Order: C-alpha cells, then sequence, then structure tokens
C-alpha cells in the first residue's frame, strides 16, 4: 500500500506520494487522513465521496487552486480541515458545502485577501479559525461572523493589517455571548483609532511584534482604551544589539483597560523601573515578564495585589525581594544573576517553582525563608549547593519536593523529612548523595513517588532505608552506583508499581528479592553486567521470565549478552 499505514481501518498518512487523485484504494472507515504534499491541483464535486468517517483532513500544500461547491460534500464527521499553503484562486460559495462539523479551519498562507468573500458562514460549529500569513488588510469583521456563535480563536497573525478603526469590530459588540481570543502578532500595525475598543471584552489578546516603535506601541494602546480582556500578552522579540530601554511610561495607557491577566515578554528589553511601569497592573491576579534584563531594579516588593507571579528567562544581577500579601504561586525560573536565594515574605504563598536558576541556599528550608506555612508545592531542581539547617519547620503541610540535580548538603547523615508527613512526591536525584545513614527518609509514611537516581550508597550497598514507606509505588535507583542489595530491602514496598533499577553495577540480585513486590506493574535492570553462572541467575532468570510483560528494556549478562530471562538454570 503506497499510503503509510499508522492505525488499521482508522488513520493513514499519504504524504508526499505524487497523488493527482484523492485515494480511491483506502478504507470507508477511516477517520483521519493526510494528503499533504500531492499535486491534487483541484477538488471537484465530491472529492472526498469515499470517507464517510473522516473527522481529520490534511490537505496541506497540495498546490490546490480550485475548489468546487460540495468538494467536501459527504463530510459530515469532519472536524478539522487543514488547507495551509495551498495558493488558492478560486473558492466558489459553497465550497465548505456539507461540514456540518467542523470545528477548526486552518487556512494559514492561502493567498486570503480578505474575509468579507471567504464563504465560511455557515459554519455554525466552527470553533476556531486560523488564517495567518495571508494578505488580508482590514481588521473589519465580516458580518457573517455573527452567524458564528461558537468560534472562540481567530488566528490573524502574519497579514498585512496596518489599522484598526472604531468601525472594524461593529459585528462583535452585537455578540455579548462571544468568547474570543484574538492574536494579532506580526501586522504592520501603526494606528488604533480610539474609542474602537469601547464596551469590547476579548478572553486573550496576542500581540507579539507589532510596533516599529515604542512610541507607536504607545499609540495603538491608547486606542485599546474600553477593551475588558482576560489575558494580554505584549511580546517583542526583534532586538538586535545592546539591550533597549522599556521606558517607564510606555504602559501607563493600560490603565484605561480592563486586563485580568498581564504577560509582557520583551526580548533583551532592560528595566529601569518597576513601580510606575507596572501601576497599571497592580491589581492584575495573574502578572508574568519573559526575557528582560532587571538589574538597575530589583524589588517587585510592594503591594501589588497578584496572586500569580511568574519570572522566566529573565537576567536579574540580584535574586529579587519580593513581599506580596497576596501572591498564591510563585514561578521563578531559568533566570540568570545573584546566584544566590534571599528571604522573601509571601503569606499565603501554597506553590513555589525556584528551578533552574543556579541559585545557593546556604540554609534551608524553613517558613523564615518563605514567609508562609501553606506550602504545598517546592520546586529548588537545577539549582546550586542547598545546605540542609531547618527540617522544614513551618512547612508541614508540604506535599511535594524537588532538589533534582542540586548539591544538597547536611542531609544524607540526617532524618530531615521527619515532619512532612503529608508529603507524597520527593525527588532527590543527581544531588550529590551519598547514603550510609538507614534514617534517611524517616517520616515519609504517605510518600508514593521516591526519585533518587545518580547518587551512591557506602560500599555501593543498598541498606533497609524503606522501610516505613508503605505508600511508596514509584521509586527510581537508576544510575546509583550499587553493586550489592540488602535481601529485606523491598519488603515493605506492597503497593509498588514501578522499580528502576537500570544502569548500576549489580552482578546479582539476592533470592527472592522481589517476593513482596505483589503491586509491581513495571521494572528496569538493563544495563547491568549480570552473571548467568548457574545457581547464581536461577532467581533472576525465573523471575523474569514469567514476569516478562513487567520487564522494561532489556537485562543481558556479561559476554554472551543473552537476556536474562531466556537462561534456564538446571
Ligand atoms: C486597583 O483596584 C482598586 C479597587 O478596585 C476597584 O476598582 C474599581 C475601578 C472598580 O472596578 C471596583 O469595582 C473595584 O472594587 C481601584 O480603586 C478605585 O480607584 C478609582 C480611582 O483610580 C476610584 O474612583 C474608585 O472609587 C476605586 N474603587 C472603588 C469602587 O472603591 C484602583 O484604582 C485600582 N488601581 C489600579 C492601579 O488599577
Ligand atoms: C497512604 O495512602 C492511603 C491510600 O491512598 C491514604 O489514605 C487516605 O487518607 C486520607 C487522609 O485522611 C483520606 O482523605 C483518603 O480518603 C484516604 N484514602 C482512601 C480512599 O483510603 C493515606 O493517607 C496514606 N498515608 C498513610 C496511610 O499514612
Amino acid at each position: 500500500e503506497p499510503c503509510v499505514e499508522v492505525v488499521p481501518n482508522i488513520t493513514y498518512q499519504c504524504m508526499e506520494l505524487n497523488f493527482y487523485k484523492i485515494p480511491d484504494n483506502l478504507p470507508f472507515s477511516t477517520k483521519n487522513l493526510d494528503l499533504s504534499f500531492n499535486p491534487l491541483r483541484h477538488l471537484g464535486s465530491y472529492s472526498f465521496f469515499s470517507f464517510p468517517e473522516l473527522q481529520v483532513l490534511d490537505l496541506s500544500r497540495c498546490e490546490i487552486q480550485t475548489i468546487e461547491d460540495g468538494a467536501y460534500q459527504s463530510l459530515s464527521h469532519l472536524s478539522t480541515l487543514i488547507l495551509t499553503g495551498n495558493p488558492i484562486q478560486s473558492l466558489a460559495l459553497g465550497a465548505f458545502s456539507g461540514l456540518s462539523s467542523l470545528q477548526k479551519l486552518v487556512a494559514v498562507e492561502t493567498n486570503l485577501a480578505s474575509l468579507e468573500n471567504f464563504p465560511i458562514g455557515h459554519l455554525k460549529t466552527l470553533k476556531e479559525l486560523n488564517v495567518a500569513h495571508n494578505l488580508i488588510q482590514s481588521f473589519k469583521l465580516p458580518e457573517y461572523f455573527s452567524n458564528l456563535t461558537n468560534l472562540e480563536h481567530l488566528d490573524l497573525s502574519s497579514n498585512k493589517i496596518q489599522s484598526i478603526y472604531c468601525t472594524d469590530l461593529r459585528v462583535l459588540h452585537q455578540m455579548p455571548l462571544l468568547n474570543l481570543s484574538l492574536d494579532l502578532s506580526l501586522n504592520p500595525m501603526n494606528f488604533i483609532q480610539p474609542g474602537a475598543f469601547k464596551e469590547i471584552r476579548l478572553h486573550k489578546l496576542t500581540l507579539r511584534n507589532n510596533f516599529d516603535s515604542l512610541n507607536v506601541m504607545k499609540t495603538c494602546i491608547q486606542g485599546l482604551a474600553g477593551l475588558e480582556v482576560h489575558r494580554l500578552v505584549l511580546g517583542e522579540f526583534r532586538n538586535e544589539g545592546n539591550l533597549e530601554k522599556f521606558d517607564k511610561s510606555a504602559l501607563e495607557g493600560l490603565c484605561n483597560l480592563t486586563i485580568e491577566e498581564f504577560r509582557l515578554a520583551y526580548l533583551d528589553y532592560y528595566l529601569d523601573d518597576i513601580i510606575d511601569l507596572f501601576n497599571c497592573l497592580t491589581n492584575v491576579s495573574s502578572f508574568s515578564l519573559v526575557s528582560v534584563t532587571i538589574e538597575r531594579v530589583k524589588d517587585f516588593s510592594y503591594n501589588f495585589g497578584w496572586q500569580h507571579l511568574e519570572l522566566v528567562n529573565c537576567k536579574f544581577g540580584q535574586f529579587p525581594t519580593l513581599k506580596l500579601k497576596s501572591l498564591k504561586r510563585l514561578t521563578f525560573t531559568s533566570n540568570k544573576g545573584g546566584n544566590a536565594f534571599s528571604e522573601v515574605d509571601l503569606p499565603s504563598l501554597e506553590f513555589l517553582d525556584l528551578s533552574r536558576n543556579g541559585l545557593s541556599f546556604k540554609g534551608c528550608c524553613s517558613q523564615s525563608d518563605f514567609g508562609t506555612t501553606s506550602l504545598k508545592y517546592l520546586d529548588l531542581s537545577f539549582n546550586g549547593v542547598i545546605t540542609m539547617s531547618s527540617n522544614f519547620l513551618g512547612l508541614e503541610q508540604l506535599e511535594h519536593l524537588d532538589f533534582q540535580h542540586s548539591n544538597l548538603k547536611q542531609m544524607s547523615e540526617f532524618s530531615v523529612f521527619l515532619s512532612l508527613r503529608n508529603l507524597i512526591y520527593l525527588d532527590i536525584s543527581h544531588t550529590h548523595t551519598r547514603v550510609a545513614f538507614n534514617g534517611i527518609f524517616n517520616g515519609l509514611s504517605s510518600l508514593e513517588v521516591l526519585k533518587m537516581a545518580g547518587n551512591s550508597f557506602q560500599e555501593n550497598f543498598l541498606p533497609d532505608i524503606f522501610t516505613e514507606l508503605r505508600n511508596l509505588t514509584f521509586l527510581d535507583l537508576s544510575q546509583c552506583q550499587l553493586e550489592q542489595l540488602s535481601p529485606t530491602a523491598f519488603n515493605s514496598l506492597s503497593s509498588l508499581q514501578v522499580l528502576n533499577m537500570a544502569s548500576n553495577q549489580l552482578k546479582s540480585v539476592p533470592d527472592g528479592i522481589f517476593d513482596r513486590l505483589t503491586s509491581l506493574q513495571k521494572i528496569w535492570l538493563h544495563t547491568n553486567p549480570w552473571d548467568c553462572s548457574c545457581p547464581r541467575i536461577d532467581y533472576l532468570s525465573r523471575w523474569l521470565n514469567k514476569n516478562s510483560q513487567k520487564e522494561q528494556g532489556s537485562a543481558k549478562c556479561s559476554g554472551s549478552g543473552k537476556p536474562v530471562r531466556s537462561i534456564i538454570c538446571p
């Protein structure tokens, strides 16, 4: 069969097969058909009579110039239609006749010059329309949109809109039941007429790479006046040379909008102000700063009423002091600069993600660090040296804890989680941890996920350090340089479904070491130099054999490389 078969009687990827005609040899039950990159040229009446069940139809880049009325006539169960990259020069009035289910239409780069003559007014079930990268130069919304009641996403990015006039959204105004996300990214925009957005509300507005000047952006923002939006996103990724100044007053126009959530993604711009720059955002529930440089200023510590604060991929010069009474979720991630955590006062913080910053933590972890007792989630992975001093005092409600790839100090010779009786997920992988003290994990009676890959053990021996972890479901001991296991090590792990022991130096295991893993569903034992010289291997070869469905990858013996599951000992 020329057509690649992905899922029988369901999916087919007839990609680039020089099809001049729709393949008739295919089944009738096919729900997903990809005909992308085939010279179809013209889609005639009932082009798809042979596909009753079709739900997804990809006609990407099939040099289609004409689509006749009823080309998709019988496609009553089609939901997504991809036309992307077809040089359409003739669309009949009824080219989309029969598409009584269509929820998504992608018509990127279809030489579309305007929405006015686009014959889609009758597709009531349409939820998504993507017309990015066409020649559309008008923001005027066609009168048929009034029939497009379920439309939730309009993609107008990469077109030719330079001006938005007061008269452009009259039809949208008469639709006070619509929930529309609009993206106008990459339109050459210079003017938005004041008042055009009064009494308008959108779920989301994206404006990225739209303005040639931080004086033209301002003019366009003043024409946004009256707009009530759930999520405003302002992006600019085109800065080349030095870091560019983001004028402190460039945002004072945002006071005359209603925004619930705000993101500013201004690549290599730098802020020399905070308080007045972000004044018009004081009451936003979700604030977001991405890719910006914040050196001169270092204190968001005001009374901003933000509940969610996201600071990602920025340059800081120093870890900023934050003091916010209403912040519940903080995301401080993938930033560079000032490699040192500094105490914050964030009462009512429930979620704290501080991963991937290279930060050092000289004392950790307690309430006096964070200003909260409500912490449920704490992620300190991919940072520098974390020195433990406090056993999570004021933070006993923790349910998720992640330290992976951070250098942890004063943890292994202690019982630092003794108070964490609600902890469900703990990851200490690659934390320079060297196990000795059998008490390392005491107190973790409700723990289910324990990741400790890439560490090591005193004498490469795994002692009975999982005794009180009766709720354990997932355990990763991969890459731990293990040479010997304790025979009673997994005795309590009655609920363990996943055991990963791959990439160790295990030659053998104690007989009956899995006897009590009655819940075990998946096991990794590969990349270990197993020794298949009977009776030594008998227990393991026997166990892997009858439990073969459970084994992930392939355990093999040193030398022969024969699968350990394949060995039969006398
Ligand atoms: C941050 O919010 C406060 C209070 O929140 C009120 O905002 C009102 C405009 C309205 O949505 C109301 O329902 C909501 O409770 C704002 O205080 C308002 O300030 C204006 C002048 O700026 C006064 O005229 C209002 O009386 C006052 N609100 C009320 C009704 O007490 C505040 O302006 C706002 N600040 C920023 C930076 O946006
Ligand atoms: C071990 O896991 C069990 C089972 O999932 C947990 O039992 C739950 O306890 C909480 C706290 O009271 C209840 O809200 C749940 O309804 C219980 N689960 C059910 C449906 O049985 C237990 O908390 C965990 N830790 C232990 C036993 O200390």
